[PDB]
């Protein structure tokens, strides 16, 4: 009787994480858990790479909600979701996630003395720490 | 009263994933969940990158068990674990994980017609699918 297995996914631009400043963000509407990956471009393949990670983390969802951006509605992405057996529909929860994540990234970056872009070699750990801070005790 | 929050972590070499063929593997001894990342070299920083991901995924553990490899016992890694407040001790569960993971990678690769090394552009999704298959329904 628990919540349905439905995600919302979006991309959000975060220059503190450049050059891979396109953050793909999934929120599990059941648990509120967030998965975020970084990408150098917003493409169908980026979305697919991100969901492959999100499935590794969260399991296989029944459905994913996105907007009607071309990277979500392309033949390529429609086929990839069909290959996984995931229903796709074309979002307040992921909008809130985007804000919580960008705020957390800024606080953690500034805490480490990075007032502008985060040095490339430090980004992966700082993004993972933001994800940890949003999801876990 | 649930299981203690203790991980085991190891590196295992998987040439099907070359050039980033060093797989860092954590198993949560509580749940049996596995986190795996790929690395081009086995270094203290690789271990730290891997645990940063594993914390994002699983939460912050109370302790991590490893062997006495230099990448785990270096000043750098001892300090990184202290920064996180994670107790470190210097492993059957992660050995089993290593085997389950390499077997799963081979089956999935061969299923996609890759009988030797997996093409670089396909590795990230295939590793994530192996992780998914081990952890989730």
């Amino acid at each position: 009787l628990g919540p349905l297995q439905i995600w919302q996914t979006d991309f959000t631009l975060e220059p503190r994480m450049a050059p891979r400043s396109w953050l793909a963000v999934t929120v599990d509407t059941a648990s509120s858990a967030i998965v975020v990956t970084q990408h150098g471009r917003v493409t169908s393949v980026a979305a697919q790479h991100h969901w492959a990670t999100a499935i590794a983390v969260l399991g296989r969802p029944k459905a994913i909600k996105t907007d009607n951006g071309s990277c979500f509605t392309s033949k390529s992405t429609r086929e990839w979701l069909a290959r996984w057996g995931i229903a796709h529909t074309t979002q307040a929860m992921v909008e809130r996630a985007n804000r919580l994540l960008k705020d957390k990234i800024r606080v953690l970056a500034e805490g480490d003395g990075f007032m502008k872009r985060i040095p490339t070699s430090k980004q992966g750990e700082l993004l993972a720490k933001a994800m940890y801070a949003l999801n876990h005790f």
